[PDB]
């Protein structure tokens, strides 16, 4: 029983330093690379069409907008913005179960100090490992190193170009690609923990925008 996905809307709304950053980032963007006449040069590369519209194509939405496929994710038939661009579920997992205790865990710190355990997030889809996501697009290629490999594949691959050559451990650090890290209060705790959380947190900026 995994979560449905709901959009980015919610998640942006508590938190918008990352979403402001997030914004920039060429995810946010992610559509406007599936539009004619954009990134015309990197298509032509990739023997793709510069002029097509590619953003109503099966073949290239999936790995351009949150949950294609899945259960309230982005349908080519009524496509919500909010659910286009690569937002805050393709990575951080589908919310639609785990943004309410965002909610009320936050609501039972502030008033009283308690934690909940990650534990409990990642029981409701909440993901904090991460690779899997970012593999299923980025290594989604034939002959990929990452065995989840199946069609429709990304048409930028090693082969392409090597600078579309994915290590999850080096990208992953890339903050130009994820968002601004910002310091956590530390409502949650424990484990599943990311394997770059204390770091990322050791160097996170303060609370810029919003509150
Ligand atoms: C939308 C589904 C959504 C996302 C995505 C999101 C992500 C997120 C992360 C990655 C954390 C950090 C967890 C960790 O410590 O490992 C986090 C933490 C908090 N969130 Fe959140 N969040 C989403 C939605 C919401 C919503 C709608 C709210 C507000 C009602 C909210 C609130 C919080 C709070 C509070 C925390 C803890 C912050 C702290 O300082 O420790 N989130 N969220
Ligand atoms: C998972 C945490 C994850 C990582 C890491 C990652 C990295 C990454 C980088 C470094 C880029 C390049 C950014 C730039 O040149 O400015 C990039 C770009 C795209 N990604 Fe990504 N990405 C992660 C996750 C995901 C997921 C889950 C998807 C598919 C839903 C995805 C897709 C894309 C796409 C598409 C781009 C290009 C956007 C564009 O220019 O049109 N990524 N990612
Ligand atoms: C479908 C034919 C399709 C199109 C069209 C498309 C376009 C596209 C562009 C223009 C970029 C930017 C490349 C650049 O150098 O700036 C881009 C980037 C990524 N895409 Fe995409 N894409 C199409 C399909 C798919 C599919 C099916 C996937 C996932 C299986 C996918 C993934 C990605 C990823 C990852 C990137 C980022 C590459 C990088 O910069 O590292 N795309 N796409
Ligand atoms: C979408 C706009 C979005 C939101 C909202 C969001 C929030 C968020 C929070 C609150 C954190 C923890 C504090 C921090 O700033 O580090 C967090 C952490 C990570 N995120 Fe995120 N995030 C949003 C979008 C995305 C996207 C699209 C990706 C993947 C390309 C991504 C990735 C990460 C990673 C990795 C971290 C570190 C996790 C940790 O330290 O526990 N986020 N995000």
């Amino acid at each position: 029983a995994d979560a449905p996905f709901e959009g980015r809307k919610k998640c942006s709304s508590c938190h918008k330093a990352q979403a402001q950053s997030w914004k920039d980032t060429a995810h946010a963007k992610a559509m406007e690379s599936l539009k004619p006449n954009v990134k015309k040069e990197a298509k032509q590369k990739a023997k793709l069409d510069p002029a097509k519209d590619y953003t109503q194509d099966k073949d290239c939405v999936g790995c351009h907008v949150d949950g294609f496929g899945q259960k309230g994710g982005y349908t080519i038939e009524s496509p919500k913005p909010m659910l286009t661009g690569v937002g805050c579920e393709s990575c951080h997992g589908p919310g639609r179960n785990f943004r309410g205790d965002h909610r009320k865990s936050g609501q039972a710190f502030e008033k009283s100090g308690k934690k909940t355990p990650r534990k409990d997030l990642a029981k409701k889809g909440q993901d904090f490992h991460f690779e899997e996501r970012c593999s299923a697009c980025h290594l989604n290629y034939e002959g990929s190193p990452w065995k989840g490999a199946k069609a429709p594949y990304t048409p930028f691959t090693p082969e392409v170009d090597a600078k579309y050559t994915f290590k999850f451990d080096e990208m992953v650090k890339e903050v130009k690609a994820m968002h601004e890290h910002y310091k956590l209060e530390g409502v949650f705790e424990g484990e599943p923990k990311f394997k770059f959380h204390d770091e990322f947190q050791a160097s996170a900026k303060p609370a810029k925008k919003g509150k």
